[PDB]
C-alpha cells in the first residue's frame, strides 16, 4: 500500500474514532460533532503533510532492513501514521492560535479559521485547544500498550513546550529585552541591537525546528524501536540545521514571493519581524542604509514597506543567501555522513528530508 | 508543617525549577524569565487554592491511617502539592484563554491578564498555552519515577479535554444546535428550546466539575496510591453533583452579587448564557413572562438587562434554589454514606469538600 494513501486512510480512521468517542463518552450531539469534524478538516488538511509523512518515511526505511512478521510491519506503519497525525494536529493547534495572535487574514489561500463567519475568535481559541488535546487522545488510545508510549509522550511534551517558548521569542522579537514589562505598553525597538544572527537563530530553533524536523524524525525512530540506530546529538544538530534553513526560505518568500503563490499577503516588514532578511541587511548596511531602515521598518504604510523592500533588493541579499545555503549544504552533508556510522537507513531518511526542503 | 504553607513553599520551588530549566535548556534570557515569572504569579496566584489544596487534604487524610516512614510522608505531601499546582496551572490556562475568548474586563478585582498594557492578546494567548505546558513539565520532572505517573497523566489529559469540550458547550449554548455552521454567522436562539436542565447540566459537568472536583479528588487518591479505597463510580457521581451546585451558586452570584464582592461586573444576561437562573425561570414562567424574557435577554442595553433581573426577582427563584439545594444535600449525603463502605477517610475528605462549597 502506498504511504500517502495509508496516511490519509488513517486520518479518516482517527477522525471517526475521535468523533465517536465524543458521542459515547462526552455526551456530544450530532450538530456539534459536525462542527468539530469540519473544524478538524479545515485546520488539519490541505498542507503537504511533510511532517506526518516524515514519520512514515523513517519507519518505512527501517522496515526495509529489519525482520518482522507482516502483521508487525502493518502495526509499525499504522503507529507511524497515528504519530504523524499527532504532529499534524499539533501544528494545526499552533497555526490556529498564531493566526489569531497575529491578526492574520489568510492561510494557504483560504481565510484563517477564526475568520470563518460561524467560528469567530471566541470559538477558534478553544477549537485550537481541542486540536492539541486530540493529539493526546490519539496517543493514549492507539499507543496504550506500546513500549514507546512514555518516551513518545515525554518527547512530544518537550517539543510542544519548545514551540510555545519559540512563539514567545517570536512575538517579542521587535521589543528591547530590557524593557519587557507586563505593566507597560511595549515600544518597538529603535536600535535593532537584538536583530543578530544568534538571536534570530534562537527564535527559529524553538518556534520551527523542534516540531517541524526533530519531532518527525525522532517519532519515526520511536515507533520503529530504533533509537539505538542513531546518535541523538547528531539527530538534534541536523534537525536544527535544516529547520533554520527552512525558516530562512520562508522569511525570504514572505517579502519576495507573489501573494497568489504564497497563499497569503506577507506582512513581516509591517509586523517588524526579526526575519533573516532584516538581520542580514543590518549585518551589511552602511550608516545611511541603517538609518533609512529604521525610519521605515515596522509600519503598515505601504510607502514605507516599499522603502524596506527596495533597501533589501539594492543590498544584494540574494548573494548572502547563496553563501548561507552553501554553508548549510556543507554542514548537512557532514552530519549525514556522521549518521551513517550507525545507520545508512536513517541517514538516507535525513537526506530525503533535506532534499524536500532544499528544492521545495 | 501546616498544609497551606507547604503548598505555597512548593509553588516557589516549582517556579524556581521551571525558570531555571528555561535558562539551562531553552536559552531564555533574564528579561523574558522575569516576564514569565510575573505572568505565572499573576495568573496562578490570588485565588483560594481550593483545587490544589484538595489534593493535599485527601493525601493528608490517608496519611493519618496508613503506616509510612517519615520520609515517605514527606514525599507523598510533596507529590500532593505538585499535583495540586498542576491543577491550579491548568485552571490558570483556562482562565487566561476564557477571559480573552469572552472579552472579559476583570477577574478577582484585577484586569484580566490580556488587558495588562505590556501583555496584549497576541502575547496572552501564548502565555496561556505556556501555563498548560508547565503542568506537563512539572509532572515529568517531579513524578518521573513514580508508579502513578501513567494513571495521573492519563486522567489529567481526559480532564483537560473534558474542560475544552465543556468550553465549546458553553460558548455555543445560546445558539440553535441545528444552525451551527462554520460558514454562517450564528444568530442567537429565539425559542430558547435548548435552555433545559439536561443541557445546562451538560455544560456544567464538562466545563467546571471535571477539573474543579473530580481531578483534585482523584489526584489525591493517585499520589496516595489509594485508588482501591474507593469505588470510582461513586467518586465521579459525587464530584459531578457538588460541581453542578458550585456552578449554580456562581450563576446566581453573577446576577445578584454586587460587583465589588464579585470582583467583576457580571455579564451572563448580556452574554445570553445558559445560566441556572435562565433555565429555572423558563421552567416556571407563563407565556407573557417568556415573551418578555425573549425580548430582553442577550442584549447589552442596560434597560433590557434590568428587565431580565426584575423578571428573575419577581419569579421567586430563591425558592427554586432552596429546593434544588435541599435535593443536593440529600444526594451528597447519600453518596458520602456509600463512600464509607470502603473508606471513612476519603468520605470525610469529600464531606470537607462539600462543606467548603455549601457554605462559601
Ligand atoms: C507556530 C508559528 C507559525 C508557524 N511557524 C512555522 C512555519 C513557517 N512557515 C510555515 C508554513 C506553513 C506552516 C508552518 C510554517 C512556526 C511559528
Ligand atoms: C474555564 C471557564 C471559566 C471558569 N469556569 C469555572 C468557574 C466558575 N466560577 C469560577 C470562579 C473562579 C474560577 C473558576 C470558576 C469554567 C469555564
Ligand atoms: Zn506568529
Ligand atoms: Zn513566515
Ligand atoms: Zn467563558
Ligand atoms: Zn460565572
Amino acid at each position: 500500500m502506498a504511504s500517502m494513501e495509508r496516511f490519509l486512510s488513517v486520518y479518516d480512521e482517527v477522525q471517526a474514532f475521535l468523533l465517536d468517542q465524543l458521542q459515547s463518552k462526552y455526551e456530544i450531539d450530532p450538530n456539534r460533532a459536525r462542527y468539530l469534524r469540519i473544524m478538524m478538516d479545515t485546520t488539519c488538511l490541505g498542507g503537504k503533510y511533510f511532517r506526518g509523512m516524515t514519520v512514515v518515511n523513517v519507519a518505512e526505511g527501517f522496515l526495509a532492513v529489519t525482520q518482522h512478521d507482516e502483521a508487525t510491519k502493518e502495526r509499525i506503519l499504522h503507529d507511524a501514521c497515528v504519530g504523524g497525525w499527532m504532529i499534524e494536529f499539533l501544528q494545526a493547534h499552533y497555526l490556529v492560535e498564531d493566526d489569531i495572535m497575529d491578526g492574520s487574514v489568510m492561510r494557504r489561500g483560504k481565510p484563517c479559521w477564526y475568520r470563518f463567519p460561524g467560528v469567530t475568535t471566541q470559538c477558534a481559541i478553544n477549537d485550537g485547544i481541542i486540536l492539541k488535546s486530540w493529539t493526546q487522545i490519539m496517543a493514549w488510545h492507539y499507543f496504550a500498550d506500546r513500549p514507546f508510549l512514555k518516551d513518545l509522550l515525554c518527547l512530544f511534551q518537550k517539543v510542544d513546550y519548545a514551540t510555545a517558548v519559540g512563539q514567545m521569542y517570536d512575538v517579542t522579537s521587535m521589543c528591547d529585552s530590557n524593557k519587557l514589562d507586563p505593566e507597560v505598553a511595549q515600544p518597538m525597538t529603535t536600535d535593532f541591537a537584538e536583530f543578530t544572527p544568534a538571536i534570530y537563530k534562537r527564535i527559529v530553533k524553538y518556534k520551527t525546528t523542534f516540531y517541524t524536523y526533530l519531532l518527525p524524525l525522532v517519532m519515526g525512530l520511536l515507533v520503529s524501536e530504533a533509537a539505538a540506530s542513531v546518535e541523538m546529538n547528531l539527530v538534534e544538530r541536523v534537525a536544527h540545521l535544516i529547520g533554520e534553513y527552512f525558516q530562512v526560505q520562508d522569511d525570504v518568500m514572505d517579502c519576495f514571493t507573489p501573494p497568489e503563490q504564497l497563499g497569503k499577503v506577507g506582512t513581516d516588514i509591517e509586523d517588524a519581524k526579526c526575519s533573516w532578511l532584516a538581520v542580514t541587511f543590518l549585518g551589511k548596511a552602511n550608516a545611511a542604509q541603517v538609518a533609512e531602515f529604521k525610519a521605515n521598518y515596522g509600519e503598515k504604510d505601504p510607502a514605507k514597506v516599499a522603502v524596506v523592500k527596495r533597501l533589501y533588493s539594492k543590498a544584494n541579499l540574494q548573494a548572502d543567501f547563496a553563501a548561507y545555503e552553501a554553508e548549510v549544504v556543507r554542514e548537512v552533508e557532514s552530519l549525514i555522513e556522521q549518521l551513517k556510522v550507525k545507520s545508512p537507513t536513517f541517514a538516507e531518511s535525513v537526506a530525503v528530508v533535506w532534499e524536500k526542503t532544499h528544492k521545495r
